[PDB]
């Protein structure tokens, strides 16, 4: 398996700050990385497809780089519906596996 | 719109086994995989297993490989996944969620299936 890291598990920040989520792939997956937000009782929600690109909804202020097996997931001016979980996946191959974690205060 | 509804909470005796049912809508049941994850009380995300309806054809994170039983039925575009001798260590909850083959991702999730084995 390819191991996603997310060596930080919480993040803090404030209303309008800029943060930037780290991931580490443990090998080089080019940009088959994803990202997703997981909100109190909420589902995970797609953010971000192919390292970089934004899905279909997704606000401007949310965008993320990255190529072989480092990652950052970032965002511009965070608001406080911005509470959530986000956890990166690797999509380069078999299994499927996703980041720790990285709770944003 | 695009919606997977699952089936309710379930509250199970452990060793046990409970069918989670996951009922698709909005789109070509048969054009996408459909997948189930598992998370424990405030976890990490945990893929566990797809499943491809065109043929029935599955494939386990070998973690999950005889815990699980995934099965679908394309008339009623609703895929199943049963546990099988259930206790603790499984109450978590658990989301069936769709993904294209390419470019691969998971764009749709179901609402939840919270499982306690008690």
């Amino acid at each position: 398996d390819i191991v996603m890291t997310q060596s930080h598990k919480f993040m803090s920040t404030s209303v309008g700050d800029r943060v930037s989520i780290t991931c580490k792939a443990s090998q080089d997956v080019s940009t088959a990385v994803a990202w997703y937000q997981q909100k109190p009782g909420q589902s995970p929600k797609l953010l971000i497809y192919s390292a970089s690109y934004r899905y279909t909804g997704v606000p401007d202020r949310f965008t993320g780089s990255g190529s072989g097996t480092d990652f950052t997931f970032t965002i511009s001016s965070v608001q406080a519906e911005d509470l959530a979980v986000y956890y990166c996946q690797q999509h380069y191959s078999i299994p499927r596996t996703f980041g720790g974690g990285t709770k944003l205060e």
